[PDB]
């Protein structure tokens, strides 16, 4: 062993490059390969392991980024760019990067991140992802992931071997495997390996844990805005065929068989299948996409609930929690009466057409209940009301409700507990003030964006940024966000019994109970129960 | 003509009585026989008009009441005794009241009371329906009438003539017949007739603002804390059929015809109908009653829900409102948890017996609907907010949401609404206080018992009573309870748009509007939908 740049894993050796972070520096091994290219006739089907390689492999520059939709609703405008690949796109995307403490630690805490995108898009080399200021500021060897989205990571055909589903998960294990594999020769603990993501990575840890194949891989989990069991997390496997075959017919692929389907989806180009991707949804609606995890049998033994129900699941440490307004980005996309450079009041007739669209499996009753639910019948014509509501019935369904059943349903068994609600609103945000705090942006925090000058945070939000960083990277190393023998205050620990939460703003932390039981009991018990009966 | 307390009317000569009055005296025609005893083969027929007399009425000693169940809940207590009859109880009980300003006026304002009590119990005779305050305070002549209940009054078989049910309508239909033709004798003007009642009696004068058969009889309508389409006010021509057959089988009555059943039940004396009454009914249910009025296609053209929505009834003016918490009385009586020296705290499992009592016509789906609406899941086991969340259900449910609909239909096509909300205590009050303010009494006040000192209430009690007694009477003489050019604040009139109303208490008159919206637009149109459905 010569160079702090250059490492020998068990697939080859690897050479980094030197990184400058807040007046110091650090390594980062950026672009290592963890599977085989799945190009070709390897389009669909399960990860190949990578085959381990002769000579020295340059990791001093980022990967390509997997194929995926690309967002150009608000072109220029960085508000919604600073979330699309800035890397060329490839098939070939299968890699990991690794950001690790100068000196090199010998066996520190392990960090392995976990991007989101709703699964049909996201990259693990994005700027709100640099994962440097984290592994310096907390001394972690941070791991960030890649994995197939859209079709190419989630087509399903059941039955079938070509294109079984679930691959891009397969993705997400064989990069754990490899971390638990070789993240000592790069100073971390293999037994102290914390997974963390974002809406649908956190859907991912949060299915990490459900599936028994992929639970021996990591020792503790962080979920932000996701939950495996969200209703636009997976599907049916009745419901994945349905939408890969309607994917056929819109490349007017031969649809007589399985074989035929998938050669033929496997002779078209990326763009191609990435053009017609959205018209597979079987309803008009926002926060629902097309190609997401199938309830195989497989990766997922049995339907969630009964796992959860049974406490089939890894039982350890969780820190989880959900920002304060969820819903405000997909009723800007895609809900009428909602615009980018308005401050959206919303009409009773485009409300009613907001609810038809967040709760797109609901027939009238269900529709009926839901409005009932959320509006403010002394004042139903209040145009910022109805803005407003419709935000929280888009959040509470498809975020906050699902993550408290998940919450409560772990607690019964998990070995640790601890939820935060986050609901501070970004002084440097370019998003309209309608839009409150929105999906996605307690990650610039968590990865200690507002520690950099040039970017504009206040004083009072760089501290915010430092106890984050700090309760996650305390609580992947111990299990528990709050410092031994600390004088600062105490989150508490999410009990069955108490229920306790914090908030995580610039004000002196507040303890709570309950978040949102009102709506979640409405949400996770009364909604189901009437559309099974109705 | 000789003497002040002698009348000659088209039925025959009247003796009446000089009756003392807050240091005053005045005149009262105390059992006036309007109807021919519904005795004998009489018993369950529509009643039959008073044969004239020769000779002098004595009108100077209340009537008999009514054959009726009697309350023995609190033997002696005075709360529950106040409502009892207090006068030998018969089946020949058809007669009328009248009190007389004295001098004797010759075309003044008339206010024809109708007594409540679900229909199966009431007196005109009872203490708090002592009409000379009243007469006099306000100078009206003030009438109030007698009609059947329970079986005698409205035990229903369609299709037979023996007994067809509604006759206790017919009964008050008849006395108003008679006031109709014979009020002028005594002062009062027939063409300015006010009908007002409380509970039974305040559907019961919008049954006859709906019956065409009734309209032209009266001027204008008052309804307390009752309408026409309550959920326990009717009942279709089957269920009354069921439950006369029911109430045969209870006395071992042969069923083979409704001739059979009826000559059987006619056989039978009063206590023994009375005796098995309660054990018809089709739940384990309170504020139910046995024997109601029936949508027959008579006296009710069409259902009530289409006759409000056609705007097929009669179009004036109206008072009505309601009372803070009409639900109290009946969970004291029948609901578990509750009792009349407790602070009747609730735990969570008699709240639930308590949603299944309060709408016994729902599913599971629709208790579950109501449980949810009414609990604070941030502290589902808070004692006393389940006891008064449990209040407001049967209070909603039963009396409140049922009003506003019926305000709201009829509003569309009427000359005029003023809606009020009944809430204050009264400081004599022999009730507990988590009661609150009780269904029926607001009555005392609107018979302006508290200017009577030995009753004990407050001064300002007694200038609510007056204020109360003022809106009343100007109402029934103008059509608008406020005074013409007065300084005193403004009742506004209930708007489609506006929806206003004011609340009736000791504290300076305050406007609100939508009263109970939220609650009421669930019970009116969600719920429903919800039962239809499932
Ligand atoms: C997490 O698991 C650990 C170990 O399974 C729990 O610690 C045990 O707690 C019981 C009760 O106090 C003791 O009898 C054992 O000796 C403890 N083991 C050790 C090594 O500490 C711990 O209580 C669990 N924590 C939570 C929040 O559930
Ligand atoms: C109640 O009915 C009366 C009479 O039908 C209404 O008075 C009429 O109002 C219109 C509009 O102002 C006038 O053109 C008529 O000349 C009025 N008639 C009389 C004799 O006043 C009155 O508006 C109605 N009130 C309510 C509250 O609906
Ligand atoms: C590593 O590869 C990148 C590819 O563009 C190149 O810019 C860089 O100079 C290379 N360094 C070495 C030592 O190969
Ligand atoms: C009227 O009848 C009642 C019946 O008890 C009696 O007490 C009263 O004295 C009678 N008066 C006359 C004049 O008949
Ligand atoms: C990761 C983000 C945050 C918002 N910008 C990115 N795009 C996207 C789409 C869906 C989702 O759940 C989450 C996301
Ligand atoms: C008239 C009263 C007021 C409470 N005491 C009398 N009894 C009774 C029963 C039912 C009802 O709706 C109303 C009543
Ligand atoms: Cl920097
Ligand atoms: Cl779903
Ligand atoms: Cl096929
Ligand atoms: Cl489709
Ligand atoms: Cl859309
Ligand atoms: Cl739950
Ligand atoms: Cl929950
Ligand atoms: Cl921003
Ligand atoms: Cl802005
Ligand atoms: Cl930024
Ligand atoms: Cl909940
Ligand atoms: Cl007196
Ligand atoms: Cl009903
Ligand atoms: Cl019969
Ligand atoms: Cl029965
Ligand atoms: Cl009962
Ligand atoms: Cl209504
Ligand atoms: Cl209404
Ligand atoms: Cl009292
Ligand atoms: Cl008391
Ligand atoms: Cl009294
Ligand atoms: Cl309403």
């Amino acid at each position: 062993d010569h160079s702090e740049l250059l490492v020998n894993t068990k697939s080859g050796k690897v050479m980094g490059t030197r990184v400058p972070v807040l007046s110091s520096h650090i390594s980062a091994f950026l672009g290592i390969p963890f599977a085989e290219p799945p190009v070709g006739n390897m389009r669909f089907r399960r990860p190949e392991p990578k085959k381990p390689w002769s000579g020295v492999w340059n990791a001093s520059t980022y990967p390509n980024n997997c194929q995926q939709y690309v967002d150009e609703q608000f072109p220029g405008f960085s508000g919604s760019e600073m979330w699309n690949p800035n890397r060329e796109m490839s098939e070939d995307c299968l890699y990991l990067n690794i950001w690790v403490p100068s000196p090199r630690p010998k066996s520190t805490t392990v960090m392995v991140w976990i991007y989101g995108g709703g699964f049909y898009s996201g990259s693990s080399t994005l700027d709100v992802y640099n994962g440097k200021y984290l592994a310096y500021t907390e001394e972690v060897v941070l791991v960030s992931l890649s994995y197939r989205v859209g079709a190419f990571g989630f087509l399903a055909l059941h039955g079938s071997q070509e294109a079984p589903g679930n691959v891009g998960l397969l993705d997400q294990r064989m990069a754990l495997q490899w971390v638990h594999d070789n993240i000592q020769f790069f100073g971390g603990d293999p037994k102290t390996v914390t997974i963390f993501g974002e809406s649908a990575g956190g859907a991912s840890v949060g299915m990490h844990i459900l599936s028994p194949g992929s639970r021996d891989l990591f020792r503790r989990a962080i979920l932000q805005s996701g939950s495996p069991n969200c209703p636009w997390a997976s599907v049916s496997v009745a419901e994945g065929r349905r939408r890969a075959v309607e994917l056929g017919r819109n490349l007017n692929c031969n649809l007589n068989s399985d074989e035929e389907l998938i050669h033929c989806l496997r002779e078209k180009k990326p763009q191609e299948l990435i053009d017609v991707e959205w018209n597979v949804l079987p309803f008009d609606s926002i926060f629902r996409f097309s190609f997401v995890p199938v309830i195989d049998g497989e990766f997922f033994p049995t339907s969630l609930e009964s796992m959860l129900n049974s406490g089939n699941f890894k039982k350890t440490q969780i820190l989880l929690g959900v920002n304060k307004d969820e819903g405000s980005f997909f009723l800007l996309y895609g809900a009428p009466g909602f615009s980018k450079d308005s401050e959206s009041k919303i009409s009773r007739e485009d409300f009613m057409s907001g609810v038809k669209l967040s709760v797109p499996h609901a027939n009238d009753l269900g529709l009926d209940a839901v409005t009932l639910q959320y509006t403010d019948w002394m004042d139903d014509n209040n145009g910022i009301k109805n803005r407003d509501g419709l935000d929280d019935i888009v959040g509470d369904h498809n975020v906050i409700c699902p993550l408290m059943h998940f919450v409560n349903k772990y607690t019964k068994f998990g070995n640790g507990t601890y939820l935060y609600f986050f609901n501070h609103r970004a002084s440097n945000l370019v998003w309209p003030e309608w839009m409150g705090v929105i999906h996605g942006y307690e990650i610039e925090f968590v990865f200690g964006l507002p520690l950099v000058k040039e970017l504009n945070y206040t004083a009072e939000e760089e501290a915010l940024s430092r106890r984050i960083m700090h309760y996650w990277a305390t609580f992947a190393k111990t299990g528990n966000p709050n410092e031994p023998h600390s004088q600062e205050s105490k989150w508490p620990l999410f009990t069955t019994k108490e229920q306790k939460f914090i908030d995580l703003n610039t004000e002196p932390m507040k303890v709570h109970q309950r978040l949102r039981v009102q709506m979640c009991v409405f949400w996770n018990q009364f909604l189901p129960k009437l559309l099974n009966a109705t």
